[PDB]
């Protein structure tokens, strides 16, 4: 008896249950919409529904008003604008969280295990036909194959944004703090608890690393002296955990509290930039509250840096992301008079959307050098080599790819995505087509709609067999972009929503925290209130090199 | 340099904060109040503060309105009071939570360390002249002399609302789902993660133990069959941890979640209630979903038991513990408007105030005997010879004394009360007067104006030398009480914000939650939705005894 939610007969959001053995029923509760498979609109919804603008439209206007953009910018309806463009996006990610790889319904377990990963769609029954629902071939192309022939670059095809390599890590770094699938307990789970940006990947995810890196003196970390350079402090200082290869666990083998920030030159670069930085925090404090503690000093400097990356990940990362010329903006008061939940559960198709591995370059240059991967990967030694600042540099200058269009991922790592396209299927996750809908748009109806051309597209519909068998990750990198965009239409569209509920979900963003007492202070507050990009680099350095989110000239 | 928060400077929830060595400053953003200390009232709050009844007045409407209340009852006003005696209410909660024994200012520890209990007002500064801040006498009263001396009983006072036992064990049994200080973290602590009605005294509060109870077919759970009945299975199949002391281990040693709920025949009565409820609801799912699977069938039936518990607390609990003729009334869409946080965290001032010892007997009546506490106490057959419908009725007919008023502990208890007073000052909760106005209320200018009299108010300012300096227990149970009053006017007003947060406060309560999918069908709504003391019970029975939470007649 085919799992009548094989089909996916339910819409707009409403929730299939199987009633008897081959009968079912769909929750179209605040679904806004009624009847069998909530298809019947109600009244405002039809009118949301017709007076309701293409995003591809809304995308134009936000990326074309040269003037009509300065004026808004410079009035009130800037703000305006951000605080609808928050509330709409963040109103489609589920708040408490809803299922994980376990339920596929709601659940107390859901809601209280924190190490799940959590779901917006539920996965794909274990007893369907077809291994994403009903539509498809029995089987679903080679991974290996299907990365090769779509995934795999041929001729690097840089950002058109001018999107740069001291972006792509800020990227991978900032990302991971949440992001940390438990090898040991497999997919779905995380050892990044906390959810949020909490900055696990610094002061480190478990109280003993942080108790390990923290130097428990004027609530500063530990650290060395290389050059006269601030440093992370070396294992042989801070006995914590870490995965340097089996060469010199001594000097040049740093401590950070993301075990894996050893591995790359640009990680152990921000760690480094961020430890120099709180250390930074910790100095001005001290200067102001002589009488408080180390605990104190610490904890108000650890919420002054979640504030800082909030700030700097909002008005500078994703406004270079974003193209718009709408100037984006980080007042968490903006939402204080709406609905919203200061709480956030990273979903593993947010994770998988976020392995932007095509924004990796082919080398890397840095001055009149020009490491190859080979020298690049685990190298433990350019960084205090070179010195933050000409590294810095070096970084905010070289292109780095684009992540749509198809066929982009270098050679080297073209391995992660084969894996997240095996792992997407371990976790059994829904059609394209289908996270199309449950995120507002169409689905497409063709592999030709899908991409922007007809070649790619022959191939794909030979291997899927139907457009509505499409898979997550390849959809997302083989859909076609708007030109002169980083990505596609679903990347932005799919993604925002989850980002926004993070950056906004956070404690320190609610009515509760967001006091100038919280930073201890007026200091600490314009310290997360002015945070730049230019700021955390030149002012925990000695000399200013160039940093930016996007290629000089 | 005396600590100048020592004095409690700052007013109206400003937060005080040490600049330089003996400077300070009061972060009054969103008071409502402006200036030095937050004294300065803004427009409305000015308003508002005199178009303010006081809460006694306000009592006085709820408590006597004979007419007009079978009206409002009968009318839509019956939510427009709700909504908005909830609402309010919750406002006085921060959320996210704030402090814990650890820090006293706004952490990311404290946001993310669940082993904490938070507390409302910060704790007495660790280097204060007095214990309490400024004023009082350098040591306070020994808390053994004190308790005798007032929280003993001398005469059994009952209760003036007809409360009876049966309730004073559900008020025990319930709260202690929420309320486990680990003996071995210390106090400030909990074991008891979850922090809402999660349930964690049934089903455990580890994944193991509930595993442990979890008889993996059908979602049900383990039991065992004494006298045809239903009960929690015993240790020699539920290899879970207890307290029973070292008498049986084998039968009469059973299994329930709650490690405690041995020692009391109420509590295992209950727990046996909620187990035999249950496995009572997995019948039912079974029979509209026969393709669910175990798992489901058991996290349906969870949620399904936080709902008809979060109703029957409110609608039946509170209602007689209130007094009240507005008939209060549980339906989550009332919050739907609102900005509310769904997500509590258990306080240790809400522990504190939850010490309803006195509501204990003298002796224990079930028809013709008449057990002493040694014969009840630790009685492992009580529950089983008798019967729940025998032992239920015995409960629902035996007064509960008084709450409030002073003296009424009973002598063998009389500890509990001593160790409150105790940890209370562990834990350095501020004096009573400060947790008066943090809760809207005016401090009390007089050991005189505090208790309902003279003589006890001579003793105490002789003890305490000042009532500013009175401690958060012993000032709750020694205030004086509206006649035919439970207790007293702070505990009302103190703990309601609380409860409520709590009740509301919980996932399954907001919008996202709240839909007939997320129990399974119509039937597990409706069974949330017209839950009923008697129907747990007389359900769950063959005879349907006398339960309710007064007194008959
Ligand atoms: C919520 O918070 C509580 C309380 O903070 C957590 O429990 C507590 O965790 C800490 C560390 O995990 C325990 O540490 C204690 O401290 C001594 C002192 O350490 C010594 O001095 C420094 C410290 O780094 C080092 O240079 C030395 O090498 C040495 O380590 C430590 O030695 C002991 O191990 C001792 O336990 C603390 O005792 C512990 N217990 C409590 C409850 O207070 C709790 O884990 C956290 N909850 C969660 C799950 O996150
Ligand atoms: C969030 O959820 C995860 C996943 O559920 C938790 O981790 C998992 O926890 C369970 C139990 O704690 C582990 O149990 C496994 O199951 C076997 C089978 O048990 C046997 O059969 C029954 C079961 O009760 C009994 O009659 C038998 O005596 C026997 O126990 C068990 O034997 C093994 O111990 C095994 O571990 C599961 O493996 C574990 N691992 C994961 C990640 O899947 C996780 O704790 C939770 N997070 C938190 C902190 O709450
Ligand atoms: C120097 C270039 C990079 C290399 C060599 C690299 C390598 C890897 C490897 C080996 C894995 C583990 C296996 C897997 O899950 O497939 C991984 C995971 C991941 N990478 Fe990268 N990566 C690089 C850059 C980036 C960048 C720029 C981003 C961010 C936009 C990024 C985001 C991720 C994410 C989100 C994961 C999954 C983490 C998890 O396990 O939950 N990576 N990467
Ligand atoms: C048969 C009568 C009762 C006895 C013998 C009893 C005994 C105890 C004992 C021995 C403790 C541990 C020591 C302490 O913390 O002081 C305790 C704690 C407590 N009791 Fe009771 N109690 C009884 C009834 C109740 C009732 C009716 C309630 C609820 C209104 C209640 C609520 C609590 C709470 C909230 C705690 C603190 C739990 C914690 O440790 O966090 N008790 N009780
Ligand atoms: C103006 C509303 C419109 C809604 O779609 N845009 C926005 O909300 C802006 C917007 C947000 C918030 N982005 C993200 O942070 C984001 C980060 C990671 C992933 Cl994987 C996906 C998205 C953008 C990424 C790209 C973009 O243009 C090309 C716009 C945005
Ligand atoms: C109508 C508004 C007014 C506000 O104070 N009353 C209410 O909100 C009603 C109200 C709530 C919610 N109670 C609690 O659950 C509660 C539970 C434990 C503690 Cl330790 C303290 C309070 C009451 C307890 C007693 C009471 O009269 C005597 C009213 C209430
Ligand atoms: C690690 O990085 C260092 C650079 O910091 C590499 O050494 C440099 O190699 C280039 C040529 O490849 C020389 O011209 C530089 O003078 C070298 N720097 C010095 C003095 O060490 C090193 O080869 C890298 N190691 C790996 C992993 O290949
Ligand atoms: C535990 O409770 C039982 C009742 O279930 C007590 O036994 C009863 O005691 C009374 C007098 O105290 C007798 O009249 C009943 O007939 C007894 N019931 C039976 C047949 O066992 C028992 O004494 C209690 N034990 C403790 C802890 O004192
Ligand atoms: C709701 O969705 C289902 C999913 O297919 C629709 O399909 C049913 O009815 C169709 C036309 O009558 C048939 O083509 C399908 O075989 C049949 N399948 C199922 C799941 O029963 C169903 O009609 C939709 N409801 C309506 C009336 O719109
Ligand atoms: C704010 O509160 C403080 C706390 O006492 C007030 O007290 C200061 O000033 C009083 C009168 O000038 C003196 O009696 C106190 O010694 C003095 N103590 C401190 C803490 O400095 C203070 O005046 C209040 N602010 C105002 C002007 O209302
Ligand atoms: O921006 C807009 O945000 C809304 C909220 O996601 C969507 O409905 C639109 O498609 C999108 O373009
Ligand atoms: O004009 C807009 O231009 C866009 C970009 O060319 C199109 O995709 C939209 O459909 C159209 O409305
Ligand atoms: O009920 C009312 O609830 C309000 C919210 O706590 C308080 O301001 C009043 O004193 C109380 O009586
Ligand atoms: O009338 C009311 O009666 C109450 C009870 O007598 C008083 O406490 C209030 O102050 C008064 O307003």
């Amino acid at each position: 008896p085919v799992n009548p939610c094989c089909y996916y007969p339910c819409q707009h959001q409403g929730i299939c249950v199987r009633f008897g053995l081959d009968r079912y029923q769909c929750d179209c509760t605040r679904t806004g919409y009624s009847g069998p498979n909530c298809t019947i609109p109600e009244i405002w919804t039809w009118l949301r529904t017709t007076l309701r603008p293409s995003p591809s439209f809304i995308h134009f206007l936000l990326t074309h008003g040269r003037w009509l953009w300065d004026f808004v910018n410079a009035t009130f309806i800037r703000d305006t604008l951000m605080r609808l463009v928050l509330t709409v996006r963040s109103n489609l990610i589920p708040s408490p969280p809803t299922y994980n790889i376990a339920h596929d319904y709601i659940s107390w377990e859901s809601f209280s295990n924190v190490s799940y990963y959590t779901r917006i769609l539920p996965s794909v029954p274990r007893d369907c036909p077809t291994p994403m629902g009903t539509k498809g071939k029995k089987q679903l192309p080679d991974a290996e194959f299907l990365s090769r022939r779509f995934l795999l670059r041929r001729k690097f095809i840089p950002d058109p944004q001018g999107t740069n390599l001291m972006f792509a890590f800020f990227a991978q770094h900032f990302t991971h703090q949440f992001f940390k699938t438990s090898g040991k307990m497999g997919p779905g789970f995380t050892k990044a608890l906390g959810h949020g940006v909490d900055l696990g990947h610094i002061y480190g995810d478990n109280l003993e690393r942080q108790y390990q890196l923290r130097l428990f003196k004027d609530g500063k970390l530990k650290y060395q002296m290389l050059n006269g350079e601030v440093y992370p402090p070396s294992v042989e200082e801070a006995p914590v955990l870490m995965h340097y290869p089996r060469g010199i666990p001594p000097q040049s083998q740093m401590a950070v509290g993301q075990e894996v920030f050893g591995l790359l030159p640009g990680l152990m670069l921000y760690a480094t930039i961020w430890l120099r930085e709180h250390n930074r925090v910790c100095d001005l404090l001290k200067a102001e509250h002589p009488t408080w503690g180390d605990e104190q000093l610490f904890q108000t400097a650890r919420l002054i840096l979640i504030g800082e990356t909030i700030k700097i990940v909002i008005e500078e990362y994703v406004q270079q992301l974003s193209g718009y010329f709408l100037q984006l903006k980080f007042d968490p008061e903006l939402l204080f008079g709406a609905q919203f939940q200061y709480r956030n559960r990273i979903a593993m198709e947010f994770n998988q959307l976020y392995h932007w591995h095509p924004l990796m370059p082919d080398s890397f240059r840095v001055g009149p050098q020009d490491y190859s991967y080979e020298q690049f990967l685990f190298n433990t030694s350019m960084l205090v080599d070179y010195g933050v600042e000409a590294l810095v540099d070096a970084f905010s200058r070289q292109p780095a790819g684009r992540i749509g269009g198809g066929r982009n991922i270098d050679h080297h790592i073209l391995h992660v995505a084969v894996d997240v396209i095996k792992e997407s299927r371990v976790l059994r996750l829904q059609p394209f087509n289908e996270y199309r809908k449950r995120f507002g748009m169409k689905p497409y109806t063709s592999f030709q709609e899908l991409t922007g051309e007809k070649e790619m597209a022959a191939e794909l519909e030979e291997l899927y067999g139907d457009i509505d068998a499409l898979e997550f990750y390849p959809g997302l990198l083989l859909e076609k972009c708007h030109p002169n965009s980083i990505f596609g239409e679903s990347m932005i569209e799919m993604g925002a929503p989850f980002s926004l509920k993070g950056l906004l979900g956070n404690p320190i963003c609610s009515p509760e925290y967001w006091k100038a007492s919280t930073f201890g202070g007026e200091v600490g507050f314009n310290l997360v209130k002015t945070a730049t990009l230019k700021k955390l680099v030149c002012l925990n350095t000695k000399t200013c090199p160039y940093v930016s989110f996007h290629v000089p000239d």
